[PDB]
């Protein structure tokens, strides 16, 4: 018999239900616990991608109440300096940095901790791999108070494995990324709404938050991911093409564009087969206006569902399942 | 676990079932109770939109047996005068007018009642909000015999809240509008066929009619909304572009067009994020021919289902659920 | 609660299951009982449409083993003569003719019986209407041995009503036609695979055959309709544009075309609202080659399912339900 | 009642679930048992098609660890020589050859066995036909140790019939082929994921492997077919257009192309109605690079699911069912 574990739902399969409300959108509280010790003012994390987050974007997002993750596609010294630029900037801004879950990253981790990184991100395409869990346990043993985010997983067993390995937060997302091709390459993936809810249910009572990573296209997707139980979302394409993101602005016909590619694309890699594409994204302008629009959407959702806080949205808001029609 | 209340159906998910009939389409009775005191000759209400209903369109629709709703996107004096133009016109025509459910609308309400409004519409994007319910209770206490329509809701709890607050009729529709973007902006919405049936079931035995507002594209949608339990439908895009609607006729290539926009669009608003789009609709001609075609479709449905009255269509007609294919 | 009778399936929702077979496609028997007295060599009926069947097409199809139905969109004398042309032609060919189920058709019926019609077709868009049933009972009382086909219905109750009224065969199809717009105009319809199976189940043990009318696009649709329980299919678009069909061949760019329209289209009608469209269909050539291709498809199905006769296909062949993917 | 055996799933209906892993993609073992005596290094079989496999392609694939099947669309002497070219080539390469399941193929079979064929393929569009089973039983009685593959089937009963008739391996696939039109022509077919799992369940404990034949578009489809229980896959379009495939390279605008057609197409046939199309496929280059890319995809799947061997992927990997969205 076919080994079907369950049916799984994506953002477009569901809608949030309007409910009794004493919440006006302008009164909604967007603060969230990223970890037990780190509280963000907005539930936004920027992707650890070489076309998305470097010190400039990490500074702009932290200023909006979120947090950036400096990508690992650079030298140890360049990354430690990128972290130093964010930390040494005025305002007491928080920063995160990504590391590979393979052998020979102890040096990179030691440098980032010294540079003052607030949260270390163990960046894996398969968080349920034994090698990833081992590296996390080792990092936890060496740095007992360091805030660690481990990912990516898309199951209850995967979330429990990362929490047991020492993770301060668990990142969810196997195949939902706008630039992902793993569903076609490996045939592997879990629709994000089910992936998040499963990971959240597995971690109930532990105080370990879940980050919904990948596939956020609109502010409505942000709202859905949070009501599925995520404490925050991680975005790539939503912040790609912004002024603050790395790389140069390019002109095609008349419209301005920026590069956006998966970290598993042929370009980002230069022997695994690619699991990501290389694309062009339209120039979005300043990050501040993007965040204001998206958070505004989230605020209006909170008004419609009568959820005054992120925690209320996470635990009270209900969904309806819809057809393709 | 994912908090899925139920699966919800839209117009395209269902079809009406043909049944034994002694009803010829030309013999079908289209009259309906809008409220316990107001009976319409056709189950048609025009949308309270600045690109749809002003005195001219309200006069033409009332002449066809329906009722118009003068939009709130004007001064108090202009609106009271628009109501006076419809009331003072010969034929003893009925009119409705829309008001916001916020603070400082008591003055607008007093002026509309003085002008002779037959039905006051409390026009909210979220009828289940405490502020909306409070304003309704206050209006009911001040004007005990005034016919009041409150909306919008899309749940059984929302319909009960509006009926308990004093509403003479409840308006249903969260996200189905042709110009709506709330599903993408907030992630909130309820497919209209389920939304209507839920609200109708909640109000059974109360004598409070349900209005199906939004997403009516064809006469088949009208028939479906009524068999889902609605006593009448409210239409925006179906009457936009008609000769009688406000605004000027514009020429693009050779074809004539008129403006059609959500009341939550950037244009209609000029700090909430927009929940509606701004568009162009083809010039439809006289309202009379549109109503004759649409009511004709409804008449043929009534013949096919053997339902001689609106009340029979509401309570007897059955559906089949269909796939995307 | 929403009055959903059941889920209903169309041709594209299902596939036939291959089974043990001793049947080669060239050995399959395509003969079928249209009525208890009329046996056809192929399960094909041509539509009673003014762009499909007149004496020329009725002669060509009867020669292939099927039967034509002369449309009612002409004078009584012209129709009686069209029937006489088919009957008086050599080969002992069978013909059918269509009549409206309204008042003042007794004269048309008397003329067709005199002209030698083998099967009278009471042609209604709503066979479950009391007026249709009454006219059938009257025709049966006047002509006790006349083969009568009544339609259209799409339910078990509708099939039983027609069989009780005196029908020799029941025609199924509410909304499946390629040129139908009733689903959009009235919101009424039943997906054809469910409609046929329901009507067949209602008539089990009665010996009254079911005709699957409308929506046949490919030979695979023919096979599915028969395995759903239909004894024969009725086709419009499949035979439109053939050399033998009425009307003139028209040239557009370089390709040859013929007119194809619903009997409920504005053109075919010239006060009901139209329930059909007016279109152009590509010139198909001789009917003989179309029938050879389509029957060939049916033969290969019979080989794949191990069904040597139409009756075996009707009662033994199984389906699988498929998704949109 | 409608005779629906069950719902059936295709590749796009499912996704593989990531799981605990100690498997790195470079460490995955791709070897598989094609039969109890024949073990392949990669789970790849090339289609027995006149636009896909001749001696040149059969040599290149065997060199990669797979096996080719020389098509039957040639003379007995040409086919025996094509088999001799592969066998006599250095490296001790294995080859297969296809034969029709009709009368007068005993001569073709005797010649292929003499030429040194490692596996005889009884090539039928309907493996559950009595004629096919009879020819297999006869071949098994004459050549008791000859490795025989019989197909095609898409049910549990069909798999059991082929295994009982003497098949060393069973081939599954009724309608999934990229160039197949049987779903439209006959209305027959079974979605491949259900077809494979059903055939595998029927053959559990017998040691008779199942080959998933048809519809493989991406490496993700390969992974899914194997986790559905197939020991190997058979590919047509994936290897069409390669340098090693038969036929000439053609130039259209600037891009290079090769012919790809079903064996049931009008062209491949030159009295059954065609069940396949004739098309052009882009020139893919050397087979070696195609296999490296596709096997790489399979390796990454094995890493994601924690399945170190083909047998582990076949029996341990789980699926989630997804919607169209
Ligand atoms: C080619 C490259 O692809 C990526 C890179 C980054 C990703 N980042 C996040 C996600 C995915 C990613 C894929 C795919 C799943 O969804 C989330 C890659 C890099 N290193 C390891 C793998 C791998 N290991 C196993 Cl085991 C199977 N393949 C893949
Ligand atoms: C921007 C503007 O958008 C509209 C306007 C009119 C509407 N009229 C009807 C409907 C919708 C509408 C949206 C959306 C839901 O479906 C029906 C708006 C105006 N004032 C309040 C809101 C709001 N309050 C909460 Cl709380 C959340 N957002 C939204
Ligand atoms: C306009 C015209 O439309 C047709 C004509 C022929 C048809 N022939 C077959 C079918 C349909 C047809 C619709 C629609 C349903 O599917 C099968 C029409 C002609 N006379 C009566 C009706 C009618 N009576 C009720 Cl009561 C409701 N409307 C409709
Ligand atoms: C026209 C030709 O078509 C093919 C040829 C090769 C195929 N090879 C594999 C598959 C299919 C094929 C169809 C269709 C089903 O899926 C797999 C054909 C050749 N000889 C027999 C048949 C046949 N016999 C029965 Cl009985 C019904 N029709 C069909
Ligand atoms: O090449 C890749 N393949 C698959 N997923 C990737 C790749 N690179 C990054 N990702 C993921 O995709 C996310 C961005 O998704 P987006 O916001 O939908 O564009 C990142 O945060 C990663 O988890
Ligand atoms: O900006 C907006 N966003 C969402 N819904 C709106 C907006 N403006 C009006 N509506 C609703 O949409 C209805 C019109 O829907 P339509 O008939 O499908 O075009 C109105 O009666 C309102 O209930
Ligand atoms: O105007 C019309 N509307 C709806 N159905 C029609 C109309 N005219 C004919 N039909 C039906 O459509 C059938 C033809 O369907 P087709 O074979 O799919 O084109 C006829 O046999 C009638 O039952
Ligand atoms: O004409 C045909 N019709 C249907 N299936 C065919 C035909 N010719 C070959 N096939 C099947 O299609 C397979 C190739 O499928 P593909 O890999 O999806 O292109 C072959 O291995 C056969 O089983």
């Amino acid at each position: 018999s076919l080994r079907i574990a369950k049916e799984a739902l994506t953002f477009d399969d569901v809608l949030l239900v309007p409910a009794h409300s004493t919440v006006l959108p302008n009164t909604a509280d967007l603060s969230t616990q990223l970890t037990k010790t780190i509280r963000l003012n907005i539930p936004m994390l920027s992707a650890a991608m070489d076309t998305v987050t470097e010190a400039r974007l990490a500074i702009a997002l932290a200023q909006e109440g979120g947090i950036g993750f400096i990508h690992k596609n650079m030298s140890i010294e360049r990354q430690a300096e990128e972290v130093r630029r964010v930390k040494k900037h005025s305002g007491g801004l928080r920063v995160g940095a990504a590391v590979g879950a393979g052998a020979g990253n102890e040096e990179r981790v030691d440098a980032l901790v010294a540079a003052g990184v607030d949260v270390l991100l163990i960046d894996s395409s398969h968080g349920h791999s034994e090698g990833v869990l081992q590296r996390i346990r080792e990092t936890r043993a060496k740095y007992p108070d360091l805030q660690i985010i481990g990912g990516n997983v898309a199951t209850a067993a995967g979330a429990r494995a990362l929490a047991e390995a020492g993770c301060s937060a668990v990142k969810v997302g196997i195949g939902p990324g706008s630039i992902c091709t793993t569903r076609i390459v490996t045939g592997v993936g879990v629709p994000q709404i089910t992936a998040v809810a499963d990971a959240v249910e597995a971690l109930e009572g532990t105080g370990i938050p879940v980050i919904a990573d990948g596939g956020i296209r609109f502010s409505g997707d942000i709202a859905k991911a949070i009501a599925a139980g995520a404490s925050a979302v991680m975005v790539g394409s939503m912040l790609a093409g912004t002024e603050e993101s790395p790389g140069e602005i390019e002109l095609y016909q008349g419209r301005s564009y920026k590069s956006y590619r998966g970290m598993g694309s042929l370009g980002a890699m230069s022997k695994l087969v690619p699991e990501g594409i290389e694309g062009r994204v339209a120039y979005k302008g300043r990050l501040k206006e993007i965040i204001h629009q998206q958070m505004g959407g989230l605020r209006s959702c909170m008004g419609l569902t009568g959820c005054g806080t992120i925690d209320e949205l996470r635990t009270k808001a209900e969904f309806v399942r819809i057809s393709g029609a």
